[PDB]
């Protein structure tokens, strides 16, 4: 072999490396939360097949608790609804190639074939949350609060249509970070709008921003076709500022084995990680499992919420395109 | 002129392996019918090359 941390296989040295260079190179981040707090890490501790985990709201909510006047004592107190149960889920795969990829990297990959995974889970992150909330927000009727159309023959998506869709919560505002796009989206709108290109974190180079929110592209988006040369897009607008996710751990992060009758050896990773919106309910029903769920069953139907109106946070507006 | 000969040898190869991989597309990838499903010829009337076709 050859120097290789992971076929001479330090297990340790590595995998907080690896996590960690998977947090700071995704994003995501901000927008969502980073790093969240001890409650999480605990809850994330010993835990099994849920549902999940609570995950208080925020707000104590008082302002009652009336008029001490002669005699009441006080009523000690009110709380509002509840529970807001959700999902952990578990992934994890082996390497595709051979040792073929792992060391052809190079010689020493004590932050090179950590970098390559860190990215891999990056884009796992990414496409999992993605779908999840495209796969339940958007089609109840418990959330139409949350979503503007308008969308037949006439709006482009510039300058006007955004702000309602952003005034849409009426007593929250400057929560809005992250937006979330389609490509021909965008590129309309470089073409109207004046949306600009700013190095803005530091340090690194760079990415998009429309106004000083921070943009995100993506490449999935429901897209669908009426008749007479229409096309409406959803392009969710979030940036709530946050979600939340913590990781917890499963056992043996990373374990380096080999085959004999063919010539290869497999690296393998396994992580486990919980990540949904506060934000609504899921509920357990016709569901397969378990656990996670599934990438389509965690989207197809079936979530529930309890607030309602507010503190959700999320919005989507279906516009036509600019024809 | 250490450098200077270093220089002209240097931007003459460089040419070199411009003019080489261009044309080594060039007369092959379009001609065929095997590619042709990565090829939009379109033009017909319209299309500027802006926003859109890009």
């Amino acid at each position: 072999a050859y120097t290789k941390i992971s076929d001479v296989i330090v297990p340790e040295l590595f995998n907080p490396y690896v996590i960690n260079t998977t947090t700071q190179l995704s994003a995501f981040f901000q927008s969502g939360i980073a790093a969240t707090d001890d409650e999480l890490n605990a809850l994330a501790k010993k835990a099994g097949g849920g549902s999940t985990l609570n995950m208080p709201y925020w707000n104590d909510l008082d302002g009652d608790s009336q008029v001490l006047n002669d005699t009441d004592d006080l009523v000690p107190q009110k709380i509002n609804a509840g529970q807001d149960k959700a999902v952990l889920i578990l992934r994890g795969n082996a390497w595709s190639s051979h040792d073929l990829a792992a060391t052809l990297s190079g010689s020493d990959p004590m932050q090179a074939i950590g970098s390559r995974v860190a990215a891999y889970w990056a884009r796992e992150m990414q496409k999992i949350v993605f779908a999840e909330l495209a796969g339940v927000f958007s089609n109840d009727d418990m959330k139409d609060n949350k979503l503007d159309i308008s969308g037949t023959a006439d709006g482009i998506y510039s300058a006007e249509t955004f702000v309602d869709a952003s005034y849409k919560l009426g007593d929250h505002e400057s929560l809005l970070t992250a937006i979330g796009m389609h490509s021909a989206t965008m590129a309309s709108a470089v073409k109207q709008d004046l949306i600009e290109f700013v190095k803005d974190s530091q340090s690194g180079i760079r990415f998009p921003t429309y106004m000083n929110k921070r943009v995100i592209v993506d490449d999935s988006m429901p897209v669908e076709t009426l008749e007479d040369g229409t096309k409406v897009f959803t392009s969710y607008l979030f940036g709530a500022g946050a979600l939340g996710y913590a990781e917890g751990q499963p056992e043996v992060p990373t374990e380096t084995a080999r085959n004999a009758l063919g010539s290869q050896d497999i690296l393998i990773n396994r992580k486990h990680f919980v990540l949904h919106p506060r934000g609504v309910k899921f509920t357990e029903n016709a569901m397969a499992g378990t656990t996670p769920t599934d990438e389509e069953l965690a989207n197809g139907a079936n979530w529930q919420r309890v607030y309602d109106p507010k503190k959700i946070r999320i919005v989507q507006f279906k516009h036509r395109l600019q024809a």
